[PDB]
DNA sequence: AATGTTTAGCTAAACAAG
DNA sequence: AATGTTTAGCTAAACAAG
């Protein structure tokens, strides 16, 4: 269960295209400890609307909170740099 | 953007794609016919149909990258994301 | 008018986790 | 059994270009 305080939700949705009722399953379960459950029910959602309604919060927040001066990089390579660029993220991770 | 169709199914070869989909793809990446035709035919929005195409050529994108290389995404400091930019650039003057 | 695009958001239903 | 995740495929409706 990720979850997120209030300031860090603000962090979140601050510039975030997203409607009131994905603000407002997002806080619920981020920030508040509910349930996606709770919403998918009330609101008439399916679960899996619900999940991607909380991820699309989270991974705004993710994106905001990459590790101290990192950028993401996309790039089509060859073979053995894009090997490499692979190993710094998996010696990285562990 | 144009296909033959053994581009077309170089394309979709390993990718997850309906006949619907298929379908849609080929008219318009392979036989030159607008969206439009298939919105209506299919009773589709103009922006599922635009989807459909985009699925199939993105994937051609993939497939038709020179032998060897991926595109690759990570998150890393910053002068290693530079090396990354320089490395893209020397493979973009190689191709 | 006509045609094609973008993306937040949702479905279906298999799947993964609890 | 209940609950959460994934992703090709869909719409909505606003935007892009002619």
């Amino acid at each position: 269960k990720k979850r997120l305080t209030e300031s860090q939700f603000q962090e979140a949705i601050q510039g975030l295209e997203v409607g009131q009722q994905t603000i407002e399953i997002a806080r619920g379960v981020l920030v508040d400890g509910k349930p996606q459950a709770t919403f998918a029910t009330s609101l008439g959602l399916t679960r899996g609307a619900v999940s991607q309604a909380v991820h699309r919060v989270w991974a705004a927040f993710e994106d905001k909170n990459l590790p101290e001066g990192y950028a993401r990089v996309t790039a089509v390579l060859p073979e053995h740099q894009a090997y490499i660029v692979r190993k710094w993220e998996a010696d990285a991770k562990k």
